């Protein structure tokens, strides 16, 4: 029996998502698939264009059994936090068996090779990093030039490790490290990259990347947005839209983000996960400086700054998301696993993962706290709790930017079940 | 000499204003007449229509030589701390010799009974009042069966304590105790308050209520706005429209406000002065059963609670004015004199400010943290630096709500000096 993990976010779901899911599904040949999906914001710090049970109608329609949630403590991190959630979820599960992802190198031994370097820990490298830690590298950099300096050593080529300023390939590194922390068993696939860059922006037909597609929904060219989507995607794309839940864009939160900014002082951003490299005074001057999030976004990017950086920040900053707890959750792990829709099919597997899980499932959200109170799982209760308040918080905030005025009253976490499709 | 005072807020300067103020001088004539204001933010909870900086200079061209800051954590309290502030700042500038506020019974004898019963606390008055909490009563309406109580085991007539169901009297009996407390010599005197009373929310000509005549503005019926205005008070008016600086209204800070006590929990609320009575719970509740602001107060809202007090509770809130904070505010009073501006001939009253204040004057605000640090003044530091810190705040958040985005860089509490005009 086999059972395929994907770690995805789907916004929106395209053509080059599903190229990616039925060639994963080619490949492992699984009895199941289990996704584990952003929810309602995802990794570059914006909102999902539609809300996360609508993307998880989608990706049941388009094959996947069972979606899980990645907590927002997860899925608005960086690569090394956000691989790490993920795996955990999947692992956590106790079903999964394979895992495929999207690359760009689409060599899996390469990958495996630099994840088994960062897990290991050699002492060459080692001594690599902490030189490089001082010369003022921040870390992404000092271990990219700490993993370069090791592979002359051994007598690799270095040149590889320059693959690793891709998304796919960073991400793909980090999902096995993660496994290999956890001692998960999980096996590990790549496929080469589908369609267009991650960035890119421009429509290229058929394959557009999910950033470029958010731009052409927009610039309102629907039919442009119809050419890159199934046509499932696109029927619920419409549906959320006519019926008042979408479309939903960062910059409908921007003057939210830029006034709560201004509420605030230094020493609040200093307790803000993420913040260091004078990031601090450069939120609290330029959001007294500038009048738009747009503005304000320009007016923190530096060269040493991505804008998804500065993007996580923010979601941080709003959601009070403080180091303790971050640093908590990349140890410990999600204590949850929370289920955001399953299939006929998907009925079956979770009926498996009641007796397999390794955390305590949630599906019922008014009962979250039943199911806490009588698992016999060592979970840390206060840090679930934590967590799982985390991600209401944030469904709870994205729903005020509903266009509909109508749309954003009560609590969708509670007041709407796990989609459940007829096979 | 003497030196008239005036505690106002001019949410618009209307022509009833113009009418109180005249008569104020008149009666007193005074050499100097100085008003201490509201800031960007009024009483009732909402903000005023147009910034402090443009109200300054309505104040003055309509007679005020000097016009000073209420700061923000008395300027949206209710009736006691507002009086204490404004009292204590009036009484710091050491210069003021008699106040003079509107009044409906206009018998300032009986004003100060009531003020001195409230200042000494007579055991029968707190005999009183205790039953009357117990009974469970609200403060204000305790107080009252408990005055109406001494004042029939004196032999006086009850039925004159019905007097203080009047605003502007609840005020003045305020103003007079908190005088007794500091010990001011100021002489306190009152004027019949002529046209609409605060809370009638239609339109008679002149004089119409502040409150009216904003609803005029949100009906753009702006003839009927020129008719209740003195013309330089409409000039500034349109000259702020006309630039994008107004009208700002409370709805249009409704979405923020929402949005924002969904990022909070109870226990956020418990911190938040003027929390009681399950206003936590009603608050949590309703922000998240709610899409609209207005619909959030009409659900926190009950027979206990007036729309004033739960819309003071959400600016407490969204500006983390926390019990503490207040408490000793109450207590110490304002730490420093913010001068908004003055005239030619206001220069010669503030100068000799300058040698007789009690508290640090504060004219350059770029310079304010270096006249903390020089002053002779025992000041308590860290509330002068709280107190402050909130009122640039206030005004910061406040700019967000300029209707054109070009109006909204900057910090205009360090760009904006002074209001100054030639004689």
């Amino acid at each position: 029996m086999k059972v395929l993990g994907v770690v995805v976010e789907y916004n929106p779901f395209h053509n080059g998502h599903l190229y990616h899911l039925t060639s994963a599904r080619e490949l492992v040949k699984p009895d199941y698939t289990i996704a584990v999906m952003s929810g309602n914001f995802c990794q570059r710090g914006e909102p999902a264009v539609i809300d996360k049970f609508a993307r998880a109608e989608i990706a049941l329609r388009m094959g996947v059994d069972v979606v899980l949630e990645l907590p927002v403590v997860f899925a608005t991190q960086d690569a090394g936090g956000f691989a790490f959630g993920a795996v955990c979820v999947l692992d956590a599960t106790g079903v999964v068996t394979d895992v495929v992802f999207g690359s760009e190198s689409n060599d899996i031994e390469f990958l495996q090779r630099v994840a088994r370097i960062l897990y290991e820990q050699p002492d060459e490298y080692q001594k690599f990093l902490h030189e490089e830690l001082k010369k003022g590298y921040s870390f992404p950099n000092a271990r990219k030039y700490a993993l370069m300096r090791y592979f002359s050593m051994k007598g690799w080529n270095e040149e590889e490790v320059l693959k690793l300023e891709k998304s796919n390939d960073i991400l793909g590194v980090e999902y096995i490290h993660s496994a290999l922390k956890i001692g998960s068993n999980i096996r590990f696939h790549t496929i080469k990259r589908v369609g267009a860059e991650e960035k890119d922006t421009s429509f290229r037909g058929r394959f557009s990347s999910a950033t470029a597609i958010r731009n052409l929904m927009r610039e309102k060219r629907w039919e442009e947005v119809r050419d890159s989507l199934p046509e499932d995607s696109f029927e619920i794309l419409m549906r959320e839209i006519n019926e008042g839940r979408g479309p939903v864009f960062l910059e409908n939160m921007g003057d939210f983000l830029l006034s709560f900014f201004r509420l605030k002082n230094m020493d609040f951003f200093e307790k803000i996960h993420g913040f260091s490299e004078g990031l601090e005074k450069r939120f609290h001057v330029c959001a007294r400086q500038t009048g738009s999030y747009r503005d304000f976004l320009e007016c923190v990017k530096a060269k040493r700054f991505t804008f998804s950086r500065i993007r996580r920040l923010a979601l941080f900053s709003v959601f009070e998301v403080n180091k303790e707890f971050v640093e908590k959750s990349n140890t410990k792990g999600p204590q949850y696993i929370r289920i955001l829709g399953f299939t006929e099919k998907g009925r079956e597997i979770l009926s498996l993962m009641r007796k397999k899980a390794k955390l305590p499932i949630v599906t019922n959200m008014s009962l979250y706290r039943k199911v806490l109170e009588k698992t016999d799982l060592p979970v840390d209760k206060q840090l679930f709790l934590e967590q799982i308040d985390l991600d209401v918080k944030a469904t709870n905030f994205y729903s005020m930017f509903f266009p509909s005025v109508e749309q954003r009253c009560g609590e969708r976490d509670f007041s709407i079940h796990p989609i459940f499709l007829r096979t």
